[PDB]
């Protein structure tokens, strides 16, 4: 029985790689800790978002970190230095670019730390050729992007291990008992639709990139009867996993794109999110630090507010692990 | 079987939250350890006391940290600070006042440490959804106050865990052999009576404010034969715990009323108190640090001595593992 | 089967207070550890010696501790420093001798450190609420008297880790064949008289307090047939475990008084002593520290020859789990 | 049933030794540590590459601990110094040329710690006496060399812990399906041959020495049917284990050799290499620190450029517990 | 059935003691660890050599104590301290002799730490009260030797631990296959005799001084059939254990004697030594450090040479768990 989508990906594979740039120096200079976030783009080019915890800055150095640090256009907020690296600021957007387009690869969340940044993904098997043959492809003479692990799927939460992230993990649970109310994916409410969902990308601008694991009693048409889902209905069969078919889709809903936006304007984020739709019912599941906790009551009344006919249920919170 | 009331909460939350004012400011900065006692008025509002040891100040600052600390009219005995936090000095009052007012709630010792404030809560799983709705409402207004937790009850002494109270925690287990001679609750010694208690507010000021579960072979006014009960008559059926019918009730007795007077008094408390009323005979349970066991002699004298007809008994005082 | 006279004693109890006095001032102020030897003098009062290593003094401040302890006239031998305190033999409140006057009682040995002194108890259950009332009694005058724990008996040997004692803990067993040669409670040698000991007091001056367990086959008169046995005839019956009978009593052996005075007189002492006797041969069981340990072979030399008729063998010296 | 080759041997002994010269006196004067590369030439005398990680020299000391090593000719790369000690700059090149000459004997990586060289090899316990009398000869003329360990195969692991290598060990399997497009030892297509086989020596110039374990349904030239092979065909027989006919062989193929000579020109290299070879399929596991994943990708696009005919997949990379 | 020897020892002991002198002062006062070698003479004399490790002395104080250690007399060689202590510069000299005069009693290695010198001893019971009573006679003539241990045997590698030895400990184990051709005790080879063999001191001069079980199917002069065996034919027999007779006996054999020699004139020497002869085969084991070790193949090459009839091989060399 599927329950985590996590089930469906059988492979893991650890990227690793520098990329040499002032804020990399002062990384491995000063045993700071970053945290990256992907974020893809319409056109599914992959860049970063670079978070960087305030009281993690030893006070000795401060005035030079800060230094470095303005110079990269950063916004401060709770705590917390978000600074972007646009395709230009960011060299090795070509290689993740190419590594993202492989159909079944997922991206989490990454890191930095002693200059090296580390990037889990997780997919099936199928694809792990393809994933080899284009981080061979890629390497030049010089820098290159590398594994420090690639087999089967040591589960998501081997991610948050893999990049070196000590503090505390926390799941979230959602229930919306009603998402009908918001059509698109969810306006089908008489046939007993079940399917799961997991992003490619953490974050994302103006665009959808999706594997549904979707119960094979049922197609893609049977969910995208009207025109109100965001993104668009293509999608790219990858196949099998029990009685479940794999889709990478580009269409989802608006709510889970409205606070992945309002908590990254207050530079906070998951680690990993996924949902499950079934009894029509939709369960979302949050993996996150505290600081993401923090700013949860205040993120489900903006929700709240901009989707007034949606109820919304916090199921539990708990410490993970 | 019901033992420990805490069977009857089967949910459990860690609320947790920042206030501005000079007591958080040198908590954060020098890194000290507050207890923080809740407290209720008659009129239901949540108030609390702050609780520093002596001997934890870091000498070097004394004189900043005492200099802040005498500004809140503090009382100091046992080598133990004693500051009480008025509605007015306490901006989040009003939405704890709220989460009291949901009829399961028990508030457990609460405690600050690195300028954040931490109180666990045990309630019955019905009261979930009212107790998010007001968090996340209240963080419509400003507030900041969030979960680190919302669940299943990991059990009363997940609370201890949860607010970081490093100390080693006693047991001590009492018995009153003879309680009808104080009449009131203990009245009635005819009939088969059996319940549970636990308050609902570990301390409070001239108000009753209690869980009962009750052997559902009776009913309240099996209880309430005559009028030297403390309080008033006054319940809130809540629902069912297997053979037990579960009550908010606001009456009480004046021999716990009495013993909770003394010790705050010496600056000393439980983290706990729960108590067992069957075959006509009272438990008392206690848990504590050992501040309140070097008091408990002169507290049971006291005690003795103001209710002279009753016999009371030392069971038990063991550590906790 | 009963083998260590421990098993009959059902309840412990980890007593605690505080001494106003210089000695006090200067274990908390510097950190040192005392070991405090119980000791009743022939009308029961209870006092203390206080034992010192000299090599745990810190140098830095030995000048002022030297001064502090030279008030209390002490006898310096074998590295450690011993000090004889009497609080109650003349005022009215008399604490651990009232606690002592309670039949069952056994007080192990007590230590004091940051400050506060620890004396573990042992006793049957029977007397649990004379214990507990005396406390409280006691606090009526003034007394800071307190239990850290009251309950089941963990074992003699938890005493050891109650009082904070670090040091390796060493199991002495002694065997005395012959013991009918000194006469007194050895007299009788034609009935399978079978009995335990232990002293209420580890060490005491022109006394004995002993609780005998008694194999029930027999009575206190079969044992006492002559005149030549130290101290009295009499007796206080407690009760039974399985087949013994448990008494207090006041009579006891010249070879145990004269090892006790001859350690003592070299500084030294054990945590706990117990005797059985069975087959006609004697057994003698010494929980000590390695002080006592390098003493053994004079503290047996000497005893040799002042009991030149009797045969005392060394059966066992093993560290203790 | 064999799987992994080091199976067949049932022998294991650490070699320790110390030589004078710089590179030693430097090695135990500031906790410098080497990892030591065996190498053989055409002749059979064993040599040594030193590699030193440019990060583990402190700073304190650079200046001086360069100058030493700037004496020897040395080659920086990615961070690592690596130096070759020809036969004259390492005087106890005669004893371990008469080691590595014992049929059996298998070289694994050494290291240097504290002034101290430490080398594994894994050999079959028929030339466990031939091995003791050399040392003990070898000991004749001049003491230095001796045994830390001798006895059963703890396993090719142990190894990486005899030479104390701290560092994460990685466990990379490379397949190649249609290795008979490289001819030689690969040629024969028609008949299951299976073999496993393990070099002698980690790192060889211009010659091969091998150990082959051959199902014994085939014999060597069952596999040499044409001239396309590396080395000689020529072979001494050891004997059997299992269904298995061992080998010294001095043929190999050329992929094997490239990848080596192209990773050491990196100043990189593995701690240990096998391969397994049936049906049609070949297995190349690698054991690995961190510097070698780096240059993974660039060494098999080189490999592959190379080889271009040759299908080469990454099976697995998994760190090792 | 008996595989080592120290099976038949059921008892052991760990002696303890001061003696004032230099050598113990220095000790004490810089936390210096002495091994202590026992040594008899001919006439059974117990003596003391003391071996000190130059790397573990302090660099501060290097020249107080190499100016304390020069009046002694040392040997210097291989980083290693040699000091003899005879008789007269030995005061404990005579209880030790006393203690070793008792027939089963075997000295292990001993230390001394903090001042103070431990000597661990295995015997067979029935000689405790013997051991026990020149304890305690001796510490009626003044003497400060006493008992940290006497029990059971917790084996010949507890006494390791008990001496304070944090150094690893390894297992050496050679065979003779041919010892016949030594004659002496070997001589006989008709018969299938079978002994264990183990010295009652780990060194000794001019003597020999040994406890052999001896399979109860033959009888001494079964062994004893030509003069070639060192020492005298004299024995003392101790008794049973299984089907072994216990003997202490005055013969041995040259070979053993010549490592021994050999080794101590090179500053090293075994913790334990013990042998086994049957089936004509002659095993003998050794645990030691690593400074024997890195001697073994010196001492082989010198034993081979002088017995060049003998046939000698490592067996084995283990690390101890
Ligand atoms: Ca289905
Ligand atoms: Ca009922
Ligand atoms: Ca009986
Ligand atoms: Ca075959
Ligand atoms: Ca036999
Ligand atoms: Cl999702
Ligand atoms: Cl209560
Ligand atoms: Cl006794
Ligand atoms: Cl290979
Ligand atoms: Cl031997």
């Amino acid at each position: 029985v599927l329950q985590d989508i996590d089930g469906i990906f059988d492979s893991q594979a650890i990227l690793a790689g520098r990329f040499h740039n002032d804020l990399t120096v002062i990384n491995e200079k000063y045993d700071l800790f970053y945290l990256m976030l992907p974020t893809i783009n319409e056109k599914k080019i992959v860049s970063f978002y670079i978070f960087l915890q305030d009281d993690q800055i030893p006070e000795r150095h401060r005035e030079e970190i800060e230094s470095v640090l303005n110079k990269f256009n950063p916004v401060i907020k709770n705590g917390i230095w978000k600074i972007y690296l646009d395709t230009e600021s960011f060299k090795l957007s070509e290689p993740f670019s190419t590594f993202f387009g492989i159909d079944s690869i997922v991206f989490d969340m990454g890191s930095m730390k002693g200059g090296e940044m580390l990037l889990p993904v997780r997919f099936i098997s199928k694809d792990k050729d393809a994933l080899v043959n284009s981080i061979i492809d890629s390497a030049g003479y010089g820098e290159n992007i590398y594994l420090r692990y690639i087999g089967q799927n040591k589960g998501f939460d081997y991610s948050f291990i893999a990049i070196k992230l000590l503090d505390q993990v926390y799941k979230l649970t959602l229930s919306i008992d009603n998402p009908h109310v918001m059509h698109g994916i969810f306006a089908e409410t008489k046939k007993n639709i079940a399917w799961r969902r997991e992003s490619k990308a953490p974050h994302k601008d103006n665009t959808e990139d999706y594997i549904y694991a979707l119960d094979d009693t049922h197609t893609i048409p049977d969910i995208l009867i009207d025109t109100a889902y965001t993104g668009e209905k293509g999608t790219v069969y990858i196949g099998k996993h029990s009685n479940y078919d794999i889709y990478r889709a580009f269409f989802g809903d608006a709510l889970t794109n409205h606070m992945s936006s309002v908590m990254i304007s207050e530079n906070v984020y998951y680690l990993r999110r996924w949902s499950k739709y079934e009894d029509g019912k939709l369960f979302l599941y949050f993996y996150t630090t505290v600081d993401f906790l923090r700013l949860i009551p205040a993120i489900l009344d903006s929700t709240r507010k901009n989707f007034p006919k949606v109820n919304m249920k916090i199921d539990e919170i708990t410490p993970m692990a």
